């Protein structure tokens, strides 16, 4: 059904490549889940995950066009978003404020709010979910990824397993409480924190400790780099990342706090430079952690340094002729053989009155110098047609060519010179002879030799 | 004083590289040892590796030609070797013998025997010790670097420090004994039995256990392999390979040994294909397992196969030439403009009777066609000679060139045509006038346009 291509990105248990779709020549992402590497419980959990992600149709949220299982894998086909993330897009930007941050978190809570209306919790949402829709300048933010998402019943809470990513991970998950739709709230104040200053509100070395300063809401916005951001992003940061869930800012409550709704007279317009060379060390901090490494050896210093060797200039070495002569692409012959091959060619075409066949030989603005054109130099081949006409089209004559001489000019040229002499009769012959001097002046043009010019004398 | 040229190999502490004496001109190994990284013990011992190597003049030993100190490095200069490994080479070859390893033992015997006789006593003798001296077809195999070697008085044993490799140790080093000279037989014993069947006879992953298989002596001759091995091979390393170093043999004696003294009616002849393909993995894993710059790891084989296959990129057409614009001249040339400047020359030449320079601008095998030729076709410069000597060494003379035409013929050839007219004055002139029809045929050889043919009607 489908045609596999390049890689996009991966998860431990999961690639997702580019694909095609054979009979439609329409361009998918393939999410390949290998199912041999699951537990029974997260195989069995897919179909939760087909079905959640065919119920969500959002402008902000790709979506499902597809689900396959063979022996040892499952595949999920979603719409393409060719963009990739929008963090690692965020640092080529050549300007990054407020205003923008704002713009990208009003995306997120859009597509949280469609999920949260539809009875979905993702539970996972993190900076790797972040997707740009294409290259086009401004495209949309996507999410992306909803493998660890959740059905919900209405508003009703329940202990639907200890599952998230460390830094993103909610206080009431960690308390082991019952839980729901808050919990996507918490993950997008980390996200918006991480968006306004380029680094992580909670971390630690220590997983036991991360966890402690997540359950006492133990963050803080330090100078300098807080000290330029506005009272009111600290003020919706505050509100999502609020330790009881039931006190927690909701999605649409969010989308209607003035740093969002009214972010053209509350969002500062500064450039942070900071943020964006923090989040590039964030970005590739994310890039070196996974289940399987690439690189050999881990701790290797990421700027470089220049070795000896790297440019090379050596001196004039004393050297001979060189001729660069073509690697040949027919099989081997004499290049002065092949010039008396279409020479022979040409004059059997004239003798035989063939004017087809010395067009094809001579080019369009073949150039003449003969004494029937009187000491003036004629271009083209209507001059000799009167003469291929009138004349040639017959008694018995005999053409003899004397002192053939070859000048090979490259490849692709070539110059013979050579004396005519032809035997004839004139009315009632009384058999007679003429000498002429003749040169060609062949040009292979096109693989195939054409006369550039040709000069012929007493005749 | 020397240039470091091409890494030949490494230690932990050490490596090596080829060098050039700046005022010799003679090539030389450079052992260079980064003092920093050593105890205070070893560089200090550096100066008795020194010594020793400058004591050591043998065939089948590389000597010490110089010994330089700088604040962070010590510089051991040594004769250059360019064959590598006997191991190395050894799996390359296309014949192996009982014969051929007795051949190998003697050579590193005598070598120990010359040592012994020095009072010098190497201890950790591997097959990394073990070079050829070039690439050259029989040459010999040297020992090289005695980093570990150490200073005996005659026949008195001392106990010299813990020093060594693990599968090369000898019984009363592990047991903590005073030692001397039978060490370096202990490992010869060990070098020539995995030169018989290309595998340890003492190797367990627990260093422990190993020691004790060591110091009790036990190793064995299984089957298959061991079968054609002759009985006097085995009775060598027996001998060698002895627990108690007052009852081993000494380097003199195993050298009388008929399995070396007797090769030609004793050792085997039989090439050893299942030793050729066993020391192949031997050397291989010697290769991993130590090294200080950062080595590359292989990834083990997946079961059953992934497709894939070669890929080139496609499009519109086979190949490509850029946007599609309007099919016209996209930028102009001057190669024409050229001709006209090579012509304008000759015809200047010409005007002046400078046969010099009239002889540069033409081919040395130059055609031409001209009527004081009489209708005859002539090569050389030898018949325009006359009339640059006579007739053009002058009366008031004027040229004009009327309709030029110029074909290109690629980039290393070109015809020009045209009209001379000539105004001059005869005897008493009576100004004059005369019309000829010229065809020029240049060729560009070695950056510089010539004649190889020209065509004159009417003169």
């Amino acid at each position: 059904m489908y045609q596999l291509f390049e890689e996009l990105g991966k998860g431990a248990f999961s690639v997702v490549r580019r694909c095609v779709k054979v009979l439609a020549g329409q361009e998918y992402a393939a999410k390949i889940i290998n199912t041999k590497k699951l537990s029974a419980r997260d195989h069995q959990k897919l179909e939760r995950e087909a079905r959640i992600c065919r119920l969500l149709k959002h402008p902000n949220i790709v979506r499902l066009h597809d689900s396959i299982s063979e022996e040892g894998h499952h595949y999920l086909i979603f719409d393409l978003v060719t963009g990739g993330e929008l963090f690692e897009d965020i640092v080529a930007r050549e300007y990054y404020s407020e205003a923008d941050a704002s713009h990208c978190i009003q995306q997120i809570l859009e597509a949280v709010l469609h999920c949260h209306q539809m009875g979905v919790v993702h539970r996972d949402l993190k900076p790797e979910n972040l997707l740009l829709a294409s290259k086009l300048k401004g495209a949309a933010v996507k999410l992306a990824d909803f493998g660890l998402a959740i059905e919900v019943e209405g508003e009703q809470q329940a202990w639907f397993g200890f599952a998230g990513t460390p830094g993103y991970l909610s206080p009431e998950v960690l308390r082991k409480d019952p839980y729901g739709k808050p919990v996507d709230l918490w993950a997008c104040g980390v996200i918006l924190y991480i968006l306004l200053v380029g680094y992580p509100p909670f971390w630690d070395e220590d997983q036991h400790r991360l966890y402690q300063q997540i359950k006492a809401g133990a963050y803080d916005f330090p100078s300098p780099e807080w000290d330029t951001v506005t009272p009111e992003a600290k003020d919706l940061i505050n509100k999502m990342l609020t330790i009881n869930p039931s006190k927690r800012i909701t999605a649409a409550e969010a989308l209607k706090h003035p740093w969002i709704s009214h972010r053209s007279t509350v969002a500062s317009c500064m450039h942070r430079q900071e943020t964006v060379d923090c989040l590039k060390k964030f970005n590739a901090r994310r890039k070196l952690k996974g289940a399987i490494l690439t690189t050999m050896l881990a701790t290797r210093n990421f700027s470089g340094g220049k070795s000896g060797g790297n440019k090379k200039s050596d001196g004039v070495k004393e050297s001979s002729e060189s001729t660069n002569t073509t690697i040949e692409d027919e099989d081997t012959k004499v290049r002065k053989q092949e010039i008396i091959k279409v020479t022979e060619q040409l004059i059997e075409a004239i003798s035989n009155g063939d004017f087809e066949s010395y067009t094809k030989m001579c080019d369009p603005g073949m150039t003449a110098f003969e004494p029937e054109a009187l000491g003036n130099l004629v271009e083209g081949l209507d001059f000799h047609r009167f003469y291929f006409e009138n004349l040639w089209s017959s008694k018995p004559v005999h053409t003899t060519i004397l002192n053939p001489h070859i000048h090979l000019m490259g490849d692709e040229s070539a110059c013979i010179a050579y004396i005519r002499i032809t035997q004839y009769l004139d009315a009632g012959g009384i058999p007679r002879t003429a000498q002429s001097e003749e040169t060609r002046v062949w040009h292979r043009r096109d693989g195939k030799w054409q006369i550039v010019h040709f000069h012929r004398s007493g005749a």
